């Protein structure tokens, strides 16, 4: 019963896999993980960006890099068997990696109704449905692609928690206002609640799952909004970044995935953690 | 300020068009809209059954069948088009079509963990993905078609009430006990969320938006499911159907759609009506 | 019979309805609509002159029965069941609508200090906050206590064929996130919304189906000042603290809702939160 | 420094904290983690002794500072700023714990009639319902209007970098829609949990955040029995009363969620409501 942090929240010998591990969110999680004692599998498409991430970002040399398409039904089987080569099982699968969808309907307060159908019905059909493959299709077959991966985790006993999967989903799936394209919120609302409907079946086999519910953070895909919040009077920052007056940061991603994935979250099935800095008290939500 | 049904909930003159409304709960609201004093649009994807209905089940001639694919974005176009040469407007769109997922993921007492995944990845990627584009996708792009019209409907004025979206979901959208498959759910979760954030945007511009989220409603779907509940203990039924024990029915859909399409459901935008017979009390859920 | 017909699926005649707070604001435009279209409808109120009015003037059948009492007191509620159980023997429907506005809400106006703004929140009194409880969900409570053999009766005379029900009016500030009355107001409407999903969980299998009414802007007692203060305002402001359909709610809104709950047409509702708000929950932060 | 190490991230060293029950149960497991990870932490009970024990006892640098008062007591809660305001003048981190058990549950047993059930809701007494929301709700309420000086203090000395915090326990009851206790206790939680998000809506914008901690299972003074009973259970019982990951919570769990928020990991966290829960939740009905 040590209560030290060092002792509650170390990841010594925990062997994990995250998608879009080698930028944006995905990386301040496996920089997180591996400087603290794990072995982090990133899996993304682009085979350097994993690599220049694998050297450089490593502080021991626990970054394996490992291409693959998340999404795609052959790739996670080729990926499975190769840490089940390497490795025999995993502990933690993290599915964060994530597209932004098609481009938002705008709508600007001098925009006539005319004007907003022509925007909503330019909308592709193939992306709105893509975004629906890798956020919720590309989830449920990274669970069912590494679901004996974490149940041998579970056997070897190299940790005391229950074998884990996280899952990044948004406060988009419960922001109101359509920042982004209905399709990029309508899917991260249906993948927070498959995520729900897992550890409702799941947690009694002994996987638990949890989502990771991000507000502005300074990825690939944020990147433009970013340098346009420079140019917000002080109100405005505060409603549409944070009303801490800042986005998010290594540190605040760090926290949240050393607590769930620790001992310190072994108990914590079903939880959906909303770091947000605040904002979705400050727009119109559903949470 | 006559507060008598017959003025309060009639839907004289409404204009209304109903995806799906040839069998099952699209049925049972064209029968209420139409016997109530609706002209409705009904469209399928088969010729067939969209006849059939449109005579026999009519009580006034006002059922006008309409072959289309409402997942497809150019068949939407062509029936657009239509209703725009016959009739200039509408007040009403139902988005009611829906499939049922891939199959069901069994957990059975007697199912292994190394069974269930068995079952877990043999489901197609092609399928859920599909329940994503009639229910989400689809649902979007019915909307994007339909707006000039249901703006029209505004213009008309035919009637007192805005012109209205209705979408109907399902209580799988909170229920947490996959009865079905995650995707399912996953995508009625998601249209639900669509809905909520369509009701945001779009309110303002007057065409309100609003969901319908039955329980267990006999249709082609559920056609198996209700013959296998004639053989359960009084406290099965009541958790697996409802705790009045029954399903629903006609007049129950009935009086949902002639509430929320009448003057009486005039200022109601962003509700979720769960007609479920008390069934997600009963279930782990997140309403 | 399968009637698809607005007037047999909407009718609720034969039906005996218990509405608290029935003279006033949005509890008189239920008591308006279900009597006019068939009920017997008892009135609870305190101001029993304001009762007697409203059951003379607002009848169209003289089916309104006026009975004054105080719906939080576990007392008054013993006497009124009793009145009910000679005259009538039964009722189908308990509607608890009465309620209170709350504290004084705290002002947070763009020049306030941190520091003046604690000398608000401080001030309130713990007498108006443990109140508005006592009347929004211990009333609540104690209301369903008091009429549930009246309610279990309703089914048995069987003079309806839905199940016997009890209605409670909410608010959407049950949901929303911006306090524009007491804190105290807004979480006693979060928890009694809350104990009516309980109470629909543990008692529709027992036959007494539970719902909410949460309720947007409408022209009541509590609202009247408020509504005035709305005629000087941008359109983009009042399509924000109002409707974004350019009005608040009225009778016809009101009758709409509890007709469709007390008929046939929602004998199988059980659990819903009915958010008949205008649209407003959808721009204000919520949690709904 | 961008250090990512646990030891740097999650230490709460400088940090000064206020836990309210903090001698017993869920709160003693926040403060006996907080104080050995570096903190000052006063606990405030009404029993002194109890407190006094605990302050002796379980510290591991004499950090815990006991000071008795009873948070619902509006001017008790004078009393307790003014001493901090003095002995200390700010802190960082305000936990409002304290919570009492609601009046006696409602029994439904499947060999109970609903005439029995009545004979048992009707019995529930208007005052420890009335007096459950006065500790969880209003006794809330009051502690955060109480602390808000020396919360807008702590923001001030500037000795931790994350924002000053107050930090609210609820329960799972706050969603948990089958009522294993009374209705008052879930209603009160399901208040207090709205009640805190509305205040990280106001209050955020002036650097004080708000958070929930909603626990499942846990063994507290409250909660002892309950425990008791879990030793005769089917697994499959135990799966859905306690936990599907077979046990109730510990020290370690509420461990890690306190130092998580209260830490600099936690810094930019404003309306979360944490579920430690053990997975019940997701068997259950709820509304979450
Ligand atoms: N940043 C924010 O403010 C914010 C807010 C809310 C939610 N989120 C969520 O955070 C998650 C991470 O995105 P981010 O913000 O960190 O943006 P990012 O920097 O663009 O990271 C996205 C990553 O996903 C990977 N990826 C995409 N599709 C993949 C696939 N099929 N297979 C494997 N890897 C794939 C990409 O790697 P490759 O391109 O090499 O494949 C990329 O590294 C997303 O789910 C996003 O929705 C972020
Ligand atoms: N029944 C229940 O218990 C229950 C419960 C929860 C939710 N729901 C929802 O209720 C809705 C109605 O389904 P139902 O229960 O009435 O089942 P149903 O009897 O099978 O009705 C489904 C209808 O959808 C139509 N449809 C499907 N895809 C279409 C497309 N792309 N374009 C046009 N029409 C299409 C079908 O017509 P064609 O086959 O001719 O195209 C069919 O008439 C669905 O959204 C379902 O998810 C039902
Ligand atoms: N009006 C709105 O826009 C709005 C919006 C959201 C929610 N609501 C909710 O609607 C309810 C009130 O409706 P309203 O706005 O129409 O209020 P109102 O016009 O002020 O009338 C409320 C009625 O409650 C009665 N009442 C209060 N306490 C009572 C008690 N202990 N016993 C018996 N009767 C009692 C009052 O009659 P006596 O004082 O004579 O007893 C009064 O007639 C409350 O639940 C309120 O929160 C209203
Ligand atoms: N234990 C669980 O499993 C569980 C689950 C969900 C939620 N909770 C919540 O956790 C909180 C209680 O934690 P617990 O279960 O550990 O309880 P506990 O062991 O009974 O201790 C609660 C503490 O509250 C203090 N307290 C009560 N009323 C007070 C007041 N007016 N002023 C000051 N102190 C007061 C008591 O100290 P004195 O009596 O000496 O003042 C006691 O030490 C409540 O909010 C409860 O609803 C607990």
């Amino acid at each position: 019963p040590s209560l030290a942090v060092a002792d509650l929240f170390n990841v010594n010998g925990l062997v994990a896999v995250v998608t879009g591990g080698a930028t944006g969110i995905g990386l301040m999680m496996v920089r997180a993980l591996e400087e603290n004692g794990a072995k982090v599998y990133i899996v993304g498409r682009r085979k350097e960006v994993l690599e220049k991430v694998a050297k450089n970002e490593a502080k021991h040399g626990n970054i394996i890099p490992l291409q693959g398409d998340a999404s795609s039904k052959d790739d996670l089987e080729r990926i499975v068997a190769h840490i089940t080569k390497e490795t025999g099982y995993i502990n933690l699968l993290v599915a964060n990696a994530g597209i932004p969808g098609p481009a938002p309907i705008k709508m600007s307060p001098s925009s006539s109704l005319a004007d907003i159908q022509k925007d909503l019905w330019n909308t592709d059909p193939a992306e709105f449905e893509h975004i629906f493959n890798v956020h919720v299709r590309g989830a449920y077959f990274s669970f069912a692609a590494f679901l004996p991966l974490l149940s041998a985790g579970n056997e070897k006993g190299n940790v005391p928690q229950s074998s884990q999967m996280i899952i990044t989903g948004s406060i988009g799936a419960f922001g109101r206002v359509p920042l982004a394209h209905y399709a990029y919120s309508a899917s991260k609302a249906g993948v927070t609640h498959m995520a729900k409907q897992l550890a409702t079946a799941f947690t009694k086999y002994g996987i638990r799952f949890n989502v990771i519910a991000p507000g502005l953070y300074p990825s690939e895909m944020t990147e433009e909004i970013v340098k346009g919040t420079h140019q917000l009077t002080p109100d405005e920052y505060a409603m549409k970044v944070s009303p801490l007056g800042r986005p998010g940061n290594d540190e605040d991603v760090a926290g949240c995935i050393l607590w769930l994935a620790s001992k310190a979250g072994a108990w914590v099935s079903g939880n959906v953690l909303v770091t947000d800095g605040g904002k979705l008290g400050l727009v119109p939500s559903s949470y």
